[PDB]
DNA sequence: ATTGACCTCAGCTGAGGTCAAT
DNA sequence: ATTGACCTCAGCTGAGGTCAAT
């Protein structure tokens, strides 16, 4: 129903917590780059994150994201990603040339 | 973990419980060919259902399946049991000239 | 005819990607 | 660079089917 990190609406599951797009498109690209190291909060590390808010703060919405649970495990590394990729182009192979004989 | 009708090795959820492969497949045919009411206890209601005496007493192993919430809605009527069939036809002749 | 271990598969869920807007 | 609404798609889930055994 509603995000647990921010409170706007959730969009189901993402990294085992119930979350909007926009949380889930920041924890990922905050993992996939590894930038949360060179997230600093300007002032007291207690920001509220809400929707209107949520982009105030990085490093206090990443927190947030650890808080309530989201599993960084569950980011692929680059490997795998890139294994993803290439099988998603294997079968887009697979499927192309087994489709004409 | 356990099949909450007759206690041995879950499968998982199937029309939303946790059961074995038996109950399961049990349940899916009475429905499907309405069985149910042709049932009869020959003693009282009571049958203990386990999983060795489960196929003993159909009308009370049904019973135990609709008391610990067995979902008859989720068993589809011949409507779009065939739909499906008809479906499955389809895309296998399709894949299968390809190659 | 009935059981159930094992199978196929459609469609869902939850991953990663995209790109107009900032 | 970054955000996030919207995208594609592998693989999971849970339906139905199969068939050797009874
Ligand atoms: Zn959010
Ligand atoms: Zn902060
Ligand atoms: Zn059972
Ligand atoms: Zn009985």
């Amino acid at each position: 129903e509603l995000c647990v990190v921010c409170g706007d609406k959730a969009t189901g599951y993402h990294y085992r917590c119930i979350t909007c797009e926009g949380c889930k498109g920041f924890f990922r690209r905050t993992i996939q780059k590894s930038l949360h190291p060179s997230y600093s909060c300007k002032y007291e590390g207690k920001c509220i994150i809400d929707k209107v808010t949520r982009n105030q703060c990085q490093e206090c919405r990443f927190k947030k994201c650890i808080y309530v649970g989201m599993a960084t495990d569950l980011v692929l590394d680059d490997s795998k990603r890139l294994a993803k990729r290439k099988l998603i182009e294997e079968n887009r192979e697979k499927r192309r040339r087994e489709e004409l004989q």
